[PDB]
């Protein structure tokens, strides 16, 4: 018999909070205008003191790449050529560097270049903070959570060949886990909310009063992307619009853990499972109501207890840690700005001696 | 008929977590004693090297405001006069600046003032971190959450003219939202827990075993502040004392979203609603039990799905972001201290040459 | 009669989230290799300029503790002797300090030592960040949460002398709290899940389908550590593996507050209680089903409302604040690195003059 309409609604809301987290507005990567501006000033000062010949040549060739008549090749390498290019751009714009464009000892020039090289190191370290790019890692963790690692919606359009509804969503063994469950939120929600082959208009509303109803029977090789579209679009109705924050992610995961973790079935023998086992649950998650099966999605008990499953919980935890790191990036940039400005002030004073 | 005692208790606890967050102990604004002390030392050093005449005059006039016989007007402006005032306070206390009070070149004095001006810039930036004041923004977001933006308890003492219990708390249309719901936690809880005009001792306990019972029938122009006092005072009994943290706020919001989001009514057609629709809910949230109305409070489904309602969820999210920013302020001050101390050390060494 | 199997399962999961938080992987203490390396370079530079005699002696005695023929005792004190030791280790390894090992004025040497002393201060402040050690405070808060402050599993092996199941777990007064409840998660879970003296195979499964069943009747002086082992080992099955984060802790506490806070009993008169009061609850938490007692654990209503109980909630909040502080430590170290590197660069340039 069809499972009852609304019988999986609580489970739907719990997983839908996690889905909605993948749709939430993302943060921006912190940036430091101060570090750029200090770097450009130090570049210009460091070039200015090398003499009219290197200055003229560097400006002449500022659009060129480092790759013998050019005197700039003796003062700069491919490594430091971006410095000269930045410095040439300022000195081809300035009267502000007039003090630097006076005369200095070889030693004075040495000490000045210690400071300009140090400022260039700050800029380099500022750039390394987001190598690799943490916004792209965030996006990838969230996409992985929905579809599986490295997968997209289009890659995950069909269920595997050769399994049954039970083997895929929840075996007779109440600790083993469905073969497609705990890999991706999309497949968990297909098991939880999808049409069972004998459903007749009611079981397709186990999770929600969907319109249109899920129409493709969950079975081997089933093409499920239209039903997934309908299922995932309802998540905002039942879980709203939580913010993309580490706070939200860990709150949603602990709710999921307790919701799946309470044992189910009329003998409390269906472990780490969402949805509603019917009767004892002993048949497994067959999608059918009225006997001992049920429309449910079962996780692997041992992975769940160890914190190694579901795989999307690990991706959601990585997303959370990336959000913490992006917050941290802003403070690390502030620290780098403190070093740059201290150096920039010391260098400013040296224009005298 | 009266709705059943306790029939809204779960909804009451969920909203009461958010109420209790507005009563929680607030954080303090981070402060930097180091930056103040470095600023005062640099102020004193910067004044000391300008000569006995400017020093004497600045100390003479340290209590005056910048607004021709005073020689300090040539060495300072209204902008930098606070520097002289800070410096005069130290030099009118010290033998510690004896080294600075020796003789220096015009150039040495120039370079010293580059460093003292840089330290003054650090102090200025330290002060700008809390302009605008983030504790006041926090307080305002929390107050806005309870009463509506810019409103107080006294401003929100009466329900609007011209509406019914249904129009205010939850219309017949199960997606539209009550006209006073989703504006302020106070009015949500008045709809959820308030007396319906025909209640007889039981419906007034829908949310909680209140003593005294809510006594003012929820209807147009109703004066509800005594009932609000009773309702809000019970929140600690059912939601305890969560800490005011961004973690707590986002955890409370995701719980609310799922709690409101599960569809209600015996045909699952009452969307984004808290409390308990009676029967089908089709009558709307009339506060009455036994038929198809119910004592409930309905949010606007489309705003809820978009994350633009309830309006107090947006204020609570702003409160959370302000708490994150106040944490961040402490680290930004540490960075500013690093710049100040580096400069202060460099300046210390210059007392020699 | 035995309480029903599974009748406390929801309460078990809620408390088990907090238990699992104490078993989660801990963070590491942030460290700064940059600050160590800058400190060692400044130590070596600061020693190098003091002359061949102090250099030779310091290296000679680098393994000794500060405690008259040694010339290093005139250049260093017990306070700064670690500096000399660090500096001697470098100068006994280097040709890198060749520039420093040239000739300098007394003034030049003064100014150099201002910078080396400032770098030593950075290192000292870096070390003070984790004095006291925040990882040990974290560990202690989590252990305190489980067992009570300063207690271990072995210290808490037996229930107190002279009380009854009711007096220990939940008195007749539905606001007073059990005498052993709200002190430690371990004793809360013993009250919630332990065997009542007349249980016959079913009541021992109130919380979970334990194997082996809890076997020791909860009564005065009861030796409960074997039953605690079984009870706590099931927590991973029902609450999974939440990460040890401030986000997780505050999310788990707000869930607990609402779960305990909803009033219970058939007249809604059992306040701030977990588990399932039977009938009215008026008998108290006797562990017995079928009448008006029940297998429950009651907190003190007034402490709960004030946020001063349960005592393990305060410890969990301290754990959360320590985790926030350990995150903050990493950013504070970044700031300290900014000061060190700015100073290190300025000192580098002085090798010229
Ligand atoms: C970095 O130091 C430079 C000085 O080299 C600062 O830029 C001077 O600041 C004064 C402000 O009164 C102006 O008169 C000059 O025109 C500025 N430019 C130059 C090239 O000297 C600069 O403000 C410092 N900070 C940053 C972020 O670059
Ligand atoms: C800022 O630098 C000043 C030096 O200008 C430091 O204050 C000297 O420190 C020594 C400590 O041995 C004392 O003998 C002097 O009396 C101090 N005062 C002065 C005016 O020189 C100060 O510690 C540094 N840090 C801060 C926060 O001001
Ligand atoms: C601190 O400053 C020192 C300089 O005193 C830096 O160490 C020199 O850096 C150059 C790199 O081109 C090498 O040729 C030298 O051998 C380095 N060593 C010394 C002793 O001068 C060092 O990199 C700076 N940073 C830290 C963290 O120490
Ligand atoms: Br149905
Ligand atoms: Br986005
Ligand atoms: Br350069
Ligand atoms: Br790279
Ligand atoms: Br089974
Ligand atoms: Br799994
Ligand atoms: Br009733
Ligand atoms: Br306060
Ligand atoms: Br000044
Ligand atoms: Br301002
Ligand atoms: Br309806
Ligand atoms: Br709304
Ligand atoms: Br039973
Ligand atoms: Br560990
Ligand atoms: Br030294
Ligand atoms: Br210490
Ligand atoms: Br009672
Ligand atoms: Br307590």
């Amino acid at each position: 018999a069809d499972v009852a309409a609304g019988s999986n609604a609580e489970s739907y809301a719990v997983l839908c909070t996690l889905v909605q987290l993948t749709k939430a507005t993302k943060p921006s990567v912190p940036k430091s205008k101060i570090i750029d501006e200090v770097y450009n000033v130090a570049a210009a000062i460091g070039l200015a003191i090398r003499g009219d010949a290197v200055v003229k040549n560097c400006i002449d060739k500022k659009d060129s790449k480092y790759s013998d008549s050019d005197i700039a090749k003796k003062a700069y390498t491919e490594r430091t050529w971006p410095v000269a290019q930045a410095g040439a751009a300022k000195l081809a714009s300035k009267e502000k560097y007039a003090s630097w464009t006076r005369k200095y000892t070889e030693k004075q020039k040495l000490k000045v270049h210690v400071l300009t090289a140090a400022i260039s190191d700050v800029k380099q370290r500022a750039d390394k903070l987001n190598k690799p790019d943490k916004l792209a890692e965030l996006t990838g963790a969230l996409s992985n959570s929905l579809y599986g690692n490295g997968k997209s919606n289009a890659d995950t359009a069909t269920l595997p060949a050769g399994g049954s509804h039970i083997s895929m969503c929840g075996p007779a063994d109440g600790t083993q886990g469905g073969s497609i469950v705990g890999k991706a939120l999309k497949f968990d929600l297909i098991c939880l909310c999808g049409k069972q082959s004998a459903d007749s208009g009611t079981g397709e509303k186990a999770c929600h009063e969907f319109s249109p109803l899920p129409a493709t029977a969950i079975a081997e090789n089933a093409a499920i992307n239209a039903d997934w579209a309908t299922i995932e679009q309802g998540c905002k109705t039942v879980a709203g619009a939580p913010s993309l924050t580490p706070e939200s992610i860990h709150a949603a995961l602990q709710a999921f853990y307790r919701h799946a973790g309470v044992p189910k079935g009329n003998t409390r023998n269906r472990y780490t499972t969402v949805g509603a086992p019917a009767g004892s649950g002993a048949t497994g998650c067959d999608g059918i109501g009225g006997s001992n099966g049920g429309k449910c999605a079962a996780y692997n008990k041992a992975q769940f207890e160890a914190g190694t499953g579901p795989y999307w919980a690990t991706q959601m935890k990585a997303a959370a840690e990336t959000l913490v790191e992006l917050r941290g990036q802003e403070q690390k940039l502030a620290a780098l700005e403190a070093e740059a400005l201290a150096l920039n002030s010391t260098l400013d004073g040296m224009q005298h001696d």
